[PDB]
């Protein structure tokens, strides 16, 4: 991927109401009108945009960025660095509700679902779950048969392609 490559696909991964809400933030810090902003200023248009990357995370941004020694970063690079900070948001907040999940559904609080626990967290959804589709789950999930599912096995089950 290019540089224009990954804008492309930067572009593609957001509807165009998103882009032009960012690029009103954007111009804010613009004046200029040049379709660029201060590298200085990349941080707090990210977190005003909802973002929360590191101090080191922005330094390797503004290096990656400026090898010009510009100080600026343009819309388009902005839009590339906002598209990594969602996706990389996004998996640590999924992570975080799994492990949340998983203290739930474990009721006596061992560290593994058994399968009184996980068949009675299904039957609590109201869906007309069977113990065989129970016991089915159980044995598909349990990859070191040992009759319960600890939380890699959890994370494995949920996320499904993992
Ligand atoms: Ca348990
Ligand atoms: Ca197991």
């Amino acid at each position: 991927a290019s540089m224009t490559d990954q804008q492309a696909e930067a572009r593609a991964f957001l509807s165009e109401e998103m882009i032009a809400e960012f690029k009103a933030a954007f111009d804010m810090f613009d004046a200029d009108g040049g379709g660029d902003i201060s590298t200085k200023e990349l941080g707090t248009v990210m977190r005003m945009l909802g973002q929360n990357p590191t101090k080191e995370e922005l330094d390797a941004i503004i290096e990656e960025v400026d090898e010009d020694g510009s100080g600026t970063i343009d819309f388009e690079e902005f839009l590339v660095m906002m598209v990594r900070q969602m996706k990389e948001d996004a998996k640590g907040k999924s992570e975080e509700e799994l492990a949340n999940c998983f203290r739930i559904f474990d009721k006596n609080a061992d560290g593994f679902i058994d399968i009184e626990e996980l068949g009675e967290i299904l039957r609590a959804t109201g869906e007309h779950v069977t113990e065989e589709d129970i016991e089915d789950l159980m044995k598909d999930s349990d990859k070191n048969n040992d009759g319960r599912i600890d939380f890699d096995e959890f994370l494995k089950m949920m996320e499904g392609v993992q």
